[PDB]
RNA sequence: CGCGGGGUGGAGCAGCCUGGUAGCUCGUCGGGCUCAUAACCCGAAGAUCGUCGGUUCAAAUCCGGCCCCCGCAAC
RNA sequence: CGCGGGGUGGAGCAGCCUGGUAGCUCGUCGGGCUCAUAACCCGAAGAUCGUCGGUUCAAAUCCGGCCCCCGCAAC
């Protein structure tokens, strides 16, 4: 099952190694206090294992962005307020032993299941990620991420919308 | 009940008047499809009557602001990233028949209570909202509403562990 | 769904309304005739009708979802 | 809770460790003495100990939550 961190942890962290060494800094230095401090939400893909094998999870932090990023003038002329309400796709990863597989859509197709729960409360428009590789730009284009042009070339975007039809 | 705005609406929406003029605009103008685009969610506090006598409601809005904003350089090394998750409360009004009864705070602890039940999802931090009356400022201020001061010098922020403890 | 119009060679238009059919003016190029040409005559290429679906023996054409563009009122 | 230090007249320090007590140097001002003064002698004011709580007959002092400030490693 997918589970978001409990109040006591108790995790196997060591052991874990996904693809970029960037993300496992980030797994093992920065995630802690940034899920105590309500920073950011992490989500977690492992075994429900005693041993808590760990071999995905996902954050995510709510964001904005300029609204000139928009592709479609006409999505524009939708939106009434400079800035969108947007939700930050932080950081995405799965260990190497399953690369491959598709659980890094899987992982994704969860946190849009989350973000239309979400967007029942806030009313959000969808998943804002900056991706920096190119695998990954590509990825998300794949699964239908819309690139937003603007003062920054390297984002993707996901609509609301589209995740309620993927629920049917 | 307080309660969000169904799919079929079927409110009564004339016979309401709040007390500032801009907000009975953005009610009557601006509303329907900023809650269909999913901009934005809209709560609704009705006597669950037939007529669903209206007598107040609020927006959220998920947004972000300059780090700098904050006051203290304390709770700046507290978060890793120059933008901050926050949620905007765009408007928040009560009719003009029940001002001075404190529904005005009922309104802003249902939406801290929603904001915590989101915080399990994405993590943000608190309540952001930038009050243009004198008055509304103060009035936050006096439920604990800290003021951001940064690029904007309007703005009143509401942490999320302050919402934790008020839930014991 | 704020009101309304619109989608097709490279550009700009008609083909609908009325299901079966790719048309017109520029532009490109080839050829013919001229001392010669953007001028005159002839010819060729490029759109499969924004995307997706439905009905139909068959769809640019009728119907629905969505996408995009333009103007205007509002921000 | 990334590591560590720190909170007190207007500024900078000690008072803890050891519960009962407001202290020192500047600064302000008043007075005395000088031709006179920032110089010398004397005196006064201003902090209720960051905030909140707990224990105690009693808390700056012990304990807990939180707030704020400084340095450094990371961003």
């Amino acid at each position: 099952t997918i589970e978001i961190l409990t109040d006591d942890a108790d995790y196997d962290l060591q052991r874990f190694d996904c693809g970029e060494e960037a993300l496992n800094l980030f797994l093992t230095t920065h995630l802690v206090r940034q899920h105590r401090n309500k920073i950011l939400r992490a989500y977690i893909l492992c075994r429900n294992t005693p041993e808590r094998q760990v071999l995905g999870y996902y954050t995510l932090c709510g964001s904005c962005f300029e609204r000139a990023a928009l592709p479609s003038k006409s999505k524009q002329k939708k939106i009434p307020y400079k800035n969108i309400p947007s939700v930050t796709l932080g950081r995405l990863a799965i260990d190497r032993s399953l690369q491959g597989q598709g659980w890094d859509a899987t992982l994704v197709a969860h946190a849009m299941n989350v973000v239309w729960s979400a967007s029942l409360a806030v009313g959000i428009h969808g998943l804002f990620v900056e991706a920096l590789n190119e695998k990954a730009h590509t990825f998300y284009k794949s699964l239908g991420f819309i690139p937003l042009v603007g003062e920054n070339e390297n984002a993707l975007f996901f609509p609301t919308k589209s995740i309620e039809l993927l629920f049917t």
